Order: C-alpha cells, then structure tokens, then sequence
C-alpha cells in the first residue's frame, strides 16, 4: 500500500506488519525516494484524541527527533494525514534484548559486558543531551542485522529538572521504580543508572533484583533496597551491581566509572557479537 505525505509528496510503501507498541501499530515502511526500508510506528488519532496522549507522542517526536548517536534508535522521520500519525525509526531486523533473554533465559559474562558497553555509550549521549530516558528495560534495547544495539523508546523521556521544580509523581508505570523516585524526589539520571542496574543483574539471573509488578506492597522493599544477591555471580559483577543499586542515588557510579569497573576492564569482551547468541550460548 501506497502512503503519501500531504505536506510533502513523499510517497512511502507499508510492508509487513512488525506487531503492537502501546498505542501504536507498527509496519515495515520503504522510504520510496531512497528505497530504505524502516521500522514505523502507525498511531491512527482515534489512540490520541484526549489532549493528554496528544501530548504524550508530540513529546516523544520532539524529544527523539533531535537525537543522533550509533546507540540510540535513530530518528528518521515523522508526518501526519487524516487518519494516522506515522513516526519512521531505524530498522532493527534483530528484535529486542527482552526476545533475545526470553530465549537464552541467561547471558555470558562477555556478552553482558558486550551490550551494557553499548547500552551505556548511548545512555551517556543522552544524559549529556539532558534527557532522562525514563524506562531503560531490555525491551527497549533494540538490536540491528549486525547485532548492534541501539537503546529507544523515548515515551516516558523528559529533559532533567531541578529538585526545585522537578515533577514528584511518578511518571508512567515504568519496569524499575528507583527507591528516589519512591521517595517522591522525582527521577534524575542516578534513576536511569538504577535501573541500568536492574538490567544487569537481570542479563546475569534471568529475573530482576526487586519485583516489577508496580504494586504499593513493593515499595518497601525498593526503598530499603535490599536483595538477594545470589552467589552464581562472580565477584566483579557483585560489586557493580551493588554500586548502582545504592539506596541513596548519590552514592551510584557515574557512567564513566561504570564502564572502566573491574566488572568490564578484567574479563574479555568481543568487539562483534554473533547472531547465534540470539540462540545459543557462545563458545568459551
Ligand atoms: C517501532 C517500535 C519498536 C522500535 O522502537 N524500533 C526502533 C524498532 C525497530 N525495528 C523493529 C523490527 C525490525 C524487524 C522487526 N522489528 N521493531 C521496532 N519496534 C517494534 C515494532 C513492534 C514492537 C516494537
């Protein structure tokens, strides 16, 4: 199907369907004037007809669209006609982190190291930019044809604020409540590198350090932030864990310090991962 942009003429063509994103329909979409393919997110307006949501993807477009770096889902294009609103983001024909764990239920030490690496770079270029991604999950590591990954989904991100004039609610369910944001203090980035935190020890155990359900019964337990810390891990990763799961925000690592960690720095990492980890655990 052909689909024409009314404020340009650019002509588009939908190719198969890619499955369901919150609000959003999402389809292969071929660009027809470079024949790139991308992966687009179709939001008919009937999903946005309250003010609030009409806002809610006018901030994500405003907020992504500014964004270029190699491990941040890269921005192509947005446009509207008068049925859907049509936003075209890189194509990753390797699903997600939370596709890839699903199968493997586990990940090698070098293959954690491989991804937090990436995760990290991209998160830097975002807090430098000062944007708080807001809702790092391992669904939101999206992975390329050449196994890169590429940290996306700019739904709950909003600029950084002062603690003076910061929101204290908490902003859309995200997967990892932080014990600050629990605290009502709000989200800064000490909340990303929580939750980056949260992401680790789940690549690692295959199941998260504290229970995502959202549920007020949790929150108790975030915010004495007391866990298991199983002894499967090795002691490198004990130790970072255990740094940016840090009750108080400002005792986390920076993300400079995060990557220059024992953790990473003592253990091989491989510059290109193959697509069997996908499936298979690698050889040693
Ligand atoms: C468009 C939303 C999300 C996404 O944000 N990106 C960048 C993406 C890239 N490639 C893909 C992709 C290429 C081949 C299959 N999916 N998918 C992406 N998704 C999916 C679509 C359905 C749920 C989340």
């Amino acid at each position: 199907r052909i689909i024409v942009d009314p404020t340009t003429g650019k002509r588009y063509s939908r190719g198969k369907t890619l499955g369901k994103g919150g609000f959003a329909k999402c389809y292969e979409m071929t660009d027809l004037t470079n024949n790139k393919v991308y992966a687009a997110k179709i939001i008919p307006h009937s999903r946005v007809s309250k003010p609030h949501q009409r806002e809610k993807i006018d901030k994500e477009i405003e907020l992504h669209r500014i964004l270029h770096h190699k491990h941040v889902v890269q921005f192509y294009h947005y446009f509207e006609d008068k049925e859907n609103i049509y936003i075209l983001l890189e194509y990753c024909s390797r699903r997600s982190m939370a596709h890839i764990l699903k199968a493997r239920k586990v990940l090698t030490e070098p293959e954690v190291r491989y991804y937090l690496r990436q995760i990290v770079s991209g998160l830097k270029y975002l807090h430098e930019q000062e944007i708080l991604h807001r809702d790092l999950k391992l669904g939101n590591f999206f992975i390329n044809e050449s196994m890169e990954l590429k940290v996306g989904d700019f739904g709950l991100a909003a600029r950084l604020e002062p603690l003076e004039h910061r929101r204290r609610t908490i902003c859309g369910t995200p997967n990892y409540l932080s014990p600050e944001v629990l605290n009502k203090q709000g989200h800064g980035a000490e909340s990303d590198i929580w939750a980056l935190g949260c992401v680790m020890y789940t690549m690692l155990l295959g199941r998260p350090p504290f229970e995502t359900t959202n549920l007020k019964e949790t929150y108790r337990s975030i915010r004495e932030a007391r866990y298991t810390m199983p002894s499967s891990l090795l002691a490198p990763a004990k130790h970072l864990i255990a740094s940016m799961l840090s009750k108080n925000p400002e005792d986390r690592p920076s993300l400079d310090d995060i990557i220059r960690h024992d953790f990473f720095t003592q253990g091989f990492t491989p510059d290109r991962l193959s697509s069997s980890c996908c499936h298979t655990v690698p050889d040693f």
